[PDB]
């Protein structure tokens, strides 16, 4: 019975209940219907320029409003991507490749042959076209392991970019910056759609009225059903009461609410982000059971009751694991219930198993931790990557969602490389951050320690490693989005938020979701407080 320790949440009751006035709602849709098909037609615009097109895309995208038109964007992608017409200026050759490449589009990196030199390396001639080194800067993201030619195009349109930045007019300047501490694919989507419309088109001076108004009501308008709800799920965890009953686990629902909402946030997707929220919370509370409370012999009784899975076996464990695993049979059991009306009730196993495999593992965790034992890096990985959770999390995230197959769920049974590389981006980037608290305290069973260890280097060179690990991981996430793809792309980007997410999380190397004050609550306001001032 170790110390407390853990910052309680900052919130409070302040998402306990929404009214949502309906009022303000109709009004906002009524409006965005015609917002909507006004912007449809300027898609279908005939007689338009390649750049143009590319740049109504991209803003269409940024703006957050691309969801409606899925099918519009795709068909306008499929015809560049076939034409293949040379615009030759950097700007609009490097935002060709990352459209396309985002949307599936095997395009070669040829593209940017012309321009580097015969060496192969960037042209410095173009260290003066700001616009063309911001899109190159960004596109560079997206390169996968076969994309050789972009090898230093981020070191390129970097260093280029810091230099020319304190000099450039507004939002230029701005969005420069920003890019330069958060780039565009490797970002959440509602957290870089709010700073686009409220911290750069709006304050853009050629700035398309007819978009940023469109912008600013649709995102509002969702932002009405993110907090509804956020509402109800507040009130399903005030009903579990873990705050005074399990004193020891992180009261941090807002924050994972925020998880849920960053693997998807348009409103389809609702049944879907209530049920994450829910599994995230709870998987959150075992965490700290095995983590900062729970003894030797009692998790050891935990794991067994969580892998026969059945109620009886609540009797073995002590009072306060009998709520935990109550909480979480009866979980599922609602879940079984949700979709019993669309008979896909069938599929919560696939997620049970998961949730299995995290607590065995968790267990493992532990034993290890007794021990003091050390692993080689491959067999410590081979562990540590199911506790991540990020398996279970993704396994999660089909569960609401309609379109979801038995088959869909198969593939991602596999553990495919798309959804490996997510879970090992988790992985580094946690220990990498979570390393001094965990050793400065001792813990040789850390994922810098064994690697450190087994490859006999040192820490700023172990962490170096773990790095390069995510930087292939990375590539090969980019590589998973290329068609054909395994499974509808309505199920790959799930996952590709699950790293976005860990990304903008563990950003300032900080513990995000443990510490959420300078990483992130303000997110939180942005998205689930302020709306944006029309
Ligand atoms: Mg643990």
């Amino acid at each position: 019975r170790p110390v407390a320790d853990f910052s309680p949440s900052l919130w409070g009751d302040q998402f306990l209940s929404f009214s949502i006035d309906n009022q303000v709602a109709e009004k906002y849709a009524k409006e965005i219907e015609a917002l909507k098909e006004q912007t449809r037609n300027m898609l279908l615009a005939t007689g338009m320029k390649l750049a143009d097109t590319l740049n109504l895309i991209d803003t269409i995208e940024r703006l957050g409003i691309s969801y409606h038109f899925e099918k519009e964007i795709d068909d306008i992608l499929d015809q560049i991507y076939n034409q293949n017409s040379n615009c030759n200026d950097l700007c609009t050759s490097a935002l060709q490749f990352r459209l396309l490449r985002q949307h599936g589009f095997n395009i070669s990196p040829e593209i940017f042959s012309k321009f580097q030199d015969e060496n192969g390396k960037f042209k410095e001639s173009l260290a003066s076209d700001v616009l063309g080194l911001l899109n190159l800067y960004e596109a560079s993201h997206v390169r996968t392991h076969a994309d050789d030619i972009l090898e230093d195009a981020l070191a390129f349109s970097t260093i280029h970019l810091e230099s020319a930045a304190p000099h450039l007019k507004s939002p230029l300047r701005e969005q420069v910056t920003h890019a330069l501490e958060q780039c565009l694919h490797k970002g959440v989507p509602r957290v870089e759609t709010r700073f686009f419309i409220s911290s750069i088109y709006d304050k853009e001076q050629s700035k398309n009225n007819v978009l940023l108004r469109f912008a600013k009501l649709d995102f509002n308008l969702l932002q009405m059903l993110h907090k509804q709800e956020l509402a109800q799920v507040s009130r399903w965890w005030k009903d579990l009461d873990f705050v005074t009953t399990l004193p020891y686990a992180r009261d941090r629902v807002v924050e994972c609410y925020f998880s849920a909402l960053g693997v998807y946030f348009e409103p389809q997707y609702s049944q879907a982000r209530v049920m994450l929220v829910k599994t995230i919370s709870m998987i959150s509370i075992v965490d700290d059971t095995f983590d900062a409370y729970g003894t030797v012999k009692e998790l050891e009784a935990y794991t067994d009751a969580i892998q026969r899975w059945d109620i009886n076996e609540i009797d073995r464990l002590p009072d306060y694991m009998k709520i935990s695993y109550k909480a979480i049979l009866d979980l599922y059991k609602d879940y079984e219930k949700e979709l019993s009306s669309a008979g896909r009730s069938h599929i919560v196993c696939h997620a049970i198993e998961r949730m299995k495999e995290v607590v065995r593992n968790y267990n493992v965790e532990s034993t290890w931790f007794i021990e003091g034992y050390t692993p080689p890096v491959s067999e410590y990985l081979s562990n540590a990557l199911a506790t991540t959770t990020y398996y279970y999390l993704a396994t999660t995230s089909y569960l609401g969602m309609k379109s979801a197959t038995e088959q869909d769920f198969e593939w991602l049974s596999k553990n495919p490389k798309i959804l490996e590389a997510s879970v090992i981006i988790w992985r580094v980037i946690d220990d990498t951050a979570t390393y001094e608290v965990e050793k400065s305290r001792g813990q040789i069973a850390t994922g810098i320690e064994c690697c450190m260890r087994d490859y006999g280097i040192s820490t700023k060179e172990a962490m170096a490693k773990f790095q390069n690990m995510a930087e292939t991981a990375w590539k090969d996430i980019n590589e998973g989005l290329l068609r054909p793809t395994p499974v509808s792309t309505e199920f790959l980007t799930p996952i590709l938020n699950l790293a976005r997410i860990v990304e903008v999380t563990y950003i300032h190397n900080l513990d995000g979701y443990t510490h959420p004050e300078e990483v992130l609550k303000p997110h939180i306001i942005n998205l689930l407080v302020d709306s944006i001032k029309i």
